[PDB]
DNA sequence: ACTTACGGAAGG
DNA sequence: CCTTCCGTAAGT
């Protein structure tokens, strides 16, 4: 019996209906509808009432889909031909945003939608008040029908942000004009005038300044290098091989896009027009190419041991239109920098280095020529709710922004792992509801003599509520267990409301944005905007930020009104197109995050080979904890995880002890990519212990699948439900997968083998072959993926201690957030705090 | 403590 | 029509 969630009155008032039993109280044309007081500006007008500037009015739409429109008058000028004009800056009602019907009917939002309009279209004068956060907004934990507005709404990305504090002065007009000037690339600093073109030293695009000698990303189609590029099985032996007709290899990186084409700008020129003057509309850049290691004559096999940010210089140049440039990088000579390249790589984002030049004609490496050489903030005190082993906390710690001073996790192994990993934090082993109810009163000491965090002592509240009820792998979500699992979101929001931290982060599975027609996400956003927070939501792919594993996780961010709402991080590593589906459809509206890198990215994809090609071979049912490395790291991922320190001890290289039948099943699965249970031979086998494996028998005709070529049947039960003795044990082929494969996508990926060039599927708590996520066997060895292999799939450093038995270690590793993803989010928050500090300084 | 049998909505 | 994927009761 889980304990009910304790909530403040504020949070309970919104979640009252959904979790009723789980919480205990604690534009188009318009219709015309008339006197005065180049362009003459006057303060007031008389439409039977004294309309002025700064007060909001209403506009009646012709269509009946929207009841009425609300606008704000910004200026009142007179036009001769048009008539009496005024500039209307529109409002978005609460029932049209992402909040849906959840928002109260008296909530309005600012938007960047404005236009000129005639005075006859005004229907009535409506009072709208700017509700603002109080001076004690940080200390409001736990507490007439006119329209009020408090937040500004970005429709494309579904963002809420505090109103921007900045003669017909319209904020929307200025912002849109800034956008128009942002999109157009503009050129400056004339250098030399030539007969057929003009030379320019610098240029500007989207607020980024490009100069002769910088680095530029280009799309994979921008140019190309000079190097030239590039049976019916027996139905008796494999009765279930006919199910491999989809011809879609799971976890394949073959179709992944290529990374960005890096280059160095050599000159900027414009072609002279027919009038003898430069054309500032088309800008043509000449760029020296940079060979990636997989672009040389040595193909991808050259990108197994090489650094992620390594390139080769070349003397081949190309011409590309300026609009194709997709960013800026710092491609600097490796030995030019006084510091080592290892520190330089982490010195800043978007940094590449080259050390040797490449010649395509002779396919040889030379010394790059002479001209190619080219000669604080205090960390936020953090409370982390529902931590576990502390993936998010570790990511933020290595991002350099946070400092986890408290934790909430009752499960003993996870709590002790958190204790071991963060020696300076106080971890509570209790229920979140009990601790919150205790801290409502000034208890300031729990039963174990630990100090609870007081109001004003928490600055960053981060965590992820249990996602076992939200996930799609959960067939029982209407039971009490799943409901009480879902109800912890309300407890998390209660902590957020009570403490009022500067930043609030809620992580969950992707299905969180679609559970019960996205009712939970909508309710969370409504609570966040009712608190007074600036909240945004999105879906991030874990595999695009450094890990070798597909994991789409929903992130909800919020910041205090004085703060700035962080932008979602930009992808760094390319990933398979079928995996990067980050759009969110809520109430038939499609929201996409501010992420612009949708196709490609700077760095290349991380594969399984880069993850676990250095771990020594281990046998099934391993139990040794401290083993020794048999070799140095053999990739960038392993070199980064292990570190430059001399540690020859490997921990947590253990695999679950599978029985004899499961070992025999995982022994007969071939090593070819895309292999799973479907091609298991149907032959009698002798297990490790002395016991016989029967042959699976098909006694019932399969109507939907028909009969095989040999005439044998395909059904295994009376389902087309189960008679007694229909189940058959001790068979190499499992019985359940043939029994119910027709209505479950033929159980693709069960007993599956990872491929070296592929990627991990979404890691779960228990890596068992027969689970819904079943692609767990090693690419070569006949065993399940070890604990260390799983932790590397999640990007955990090899020096990240885990506590408990093997099942508890697997649960800790599979329940966490990949530290690369948390590091990216922390870097975005670092940018936000740096901007706020810079604004505060001057 | 361990093993197994597997619903159904969303997005292309 | 195919693919996703923080797993859970039920049995043993
Ligand atoms: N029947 C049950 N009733 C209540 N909790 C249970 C339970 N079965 C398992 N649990 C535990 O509930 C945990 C998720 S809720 C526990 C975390 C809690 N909110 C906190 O303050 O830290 C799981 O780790 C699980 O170990
Ligand atoms: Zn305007
Ligand atoms: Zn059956």
């Amino acid at each position: 019996g889980p304990t009910k969630a304790t909530t403040t009155k504020l949070v309970y008032q919104i979640f009252d209906t959904f979790f009723a039993e789980q919480i205990e109280k604690d534009q188009g044309k318009k219709k015309k509808q008339i006197s005065w007081v180049k362009s003459y500006y006057k303060k007031v007008c008389i439409d039977a009432e004294t309309l002025e500037v700064g007060d909001c009015v209403s506009v009646i739409p012709d269509d009946s889909s929207k009841p009425l429109y609300l606008a704000r008058v910004t200026a009142l000028w007179e036009d001769s031909s048009n008539g009496q004009m005024f500039h209307a800056h529109w409002f978005c009602a609460g029932t049209d945003t992402v909040l849906g019907a959840t928002s109260d009917p008296l909530e309005l939002f600012l938007v960047d939608e404005c236009e000129d309009m005639q005075l006859s279209y005004i229907h009535s004068k409506v009072k709208v008040i700017y509700k603002a956060p109080s001076e004690n907004w940080a200390m409001e934990g736990g507490m007439g029908k006119t329209y009020f507005y408090q937040l500004w709404y970005d429709q494309d990305y579904a963002r809420f942000e505090s109103p921007p504090k900045t003669f017909k002065f319209c904020v929307s007009c200025a912002r849109l004009a800034e956008m128009r000037q942002k999109e157009i690339p503009r050129v400056l600093e004339q250098l030399e005038d030539l007969d057929s073109r003009v030379l320019y030293y610098s240029a500007t695009k989207n607020g980024i300044l490009y100069r002769v000698g910088d680095g530029v990303y280009l799309p994979p189609e921008a140019f190309t290098f000079n190097i030239k590029l590039s049976e019916p099985v027996d139905e008796d032996l494999y009765p279930e091989h006919y199910r491999k007709y989809s011809d879609y290899i799971k976890g394949s990186n073959l179709d992944a896009p290529e990374p960005y084409r890096i280059g160095r700008i050599k000159e900027i020129f414009c072609p002279k027009k027919s009038n003898g003057r430069p054309n500032e509309t088309d800008i043509k850049i000449r760029v020296n190419k940079f060979y990636r290691p997989e672009n040389t004559h040595k193909s991808t096999p050259a990108s197994y041991h090489a650094d992620i940010n390594l390139l080769y210089w070349s003397d081949e140049e190309a011409v590309v239109d300026f609009k194709a440039v997709q960013g800026r990088c710092t491609v600097e000579y490796g030995e030019d920098l006084p510091e080592c390249v290892q520190v330089y790589s982490m010195g800043g984002p978007n940094r590449f280095y080259f050390l040797e030049a490449y010649n395509a004609k002779s396919k040889s490496f030379e010394d790059p020529p002479n001209h190619a050489r080219s000669p604080k903030l205090p960390k936020l005190r953090t409370l982390d709710v529902f931590s576990g082993c502390g993936g998010l906390s570790e990511g933020f710690h290595q991002a350099g922004i946070s400092d986890t001073l408290w934790a909430i996790e009752m499960w003993d192994p996870a709590a002790q792992a958190f204790r071991l990993n963060n020696p300076g934090s106080t971890v509570f082993t209790e229920d979140c509801n009990i601790l919150l109810k205790l801290v409502m009163a000034g208890e300031t000491t729990n039963s174990r003599g630990q100090r609870l965090p007081q109001k004003g002592d928490v600055e960053m509240l981060c965590g992820g509520p249990p996602c076992q009820g939200f996930s799609g792998m959960n067939r029982f979500n209407s039971r009490t267990y799943s409901k009480f699992k879902n109800s912890l979101v309300v407890s998390f929001l209660s902590y957020c409301d009570y403490y009022r931290p500067r930043f609030f982060l809620l992580e969950n599975v992707r299905n969180f944005v679609s559970f019960k027609r996205s009712m939970v996400l909508k309710l969370t956003l409504r609570c966040l905007v009712r608190m007074g927070y600036q909240c945004t939501f999105g879906v991030l792919q874990a595999g695009q930020y450094g890990v070798a594993q597909t994991r789409r996780r929903a992130i909800i961010l919020a910041a205090a009104p004085g703060e700035k709402l962080p932008l979602f991080p930009e992808p760094l590593h390319v990933f398979a197109p079928r995996a990067c589906q980050l759009s969110v459809v809520v109430d038939d509206k499609k929201f996409v995050s501010n992420i612009t890198r949708l196709s490609s990215g700077p760095f290349r994809t991380i594969t399984v080979r880069d993850t676990m090609s250095d771990l020594p071979e281990v046998r099934n049912g391993a139990s040794a904890l401290e083993i020794s490395y048999n070799g140095e790291p053999q990739s960038w991922f392993q070199r980064q995880l292990r570190g430059a320190q001399y540690q020859p001890i490997l921990r947590d290289h253990i695999c679950k002890d599978m029985s004899a039948l499961v070992a025999a099943r995982m022994r007969h699965i071939p090593l070819a990519p895309g292999s799973d249970w479907r091609d298991l031979p149907n032959i009698e086998v002798r297990l490790s212990d002395g016991t016989m494996a029967r042959k699976l028998r098909y006694t019932h005709h399969d109507r939907k699948n028909g009969r095989s070529s040999s005439g044998a049947l395909r059904g295994v039960c009376s389902c087309v439900a189960c008679d007694p003795a229909a189940r058959q044990f001790n068979t190499l082929i499992p019985w359940c997968l043939p029994h119910t494969g027709n209505r479950h996508n033929h159980w693709a990926g069960l007993y599956g083998r990872l491929e070296w060039d592929g990627f991990f599927s979404t890691t779960v708590t228990n890596p068992e072959p027969m689970g819904k996520q079943g692609r767990v066997l090693h690419p070569e060895q006949h065993r399940v993926v070890s604990v260390r292999e799983c932790a590397r799939s999640q990007g955990f450093p090899d020096t990240y201690r885990l506590f408990g038995n093997i099942l508890d270690k697997h649960r800790q590793v599979g329940n966490a957030v990949p530290p690369p993803l948390a590091k990216a989010i922390g870097l975005e928050i670092k940018l936000c705090m740096l901007a706020k500090a810079r604004e505060s300084a001057s």
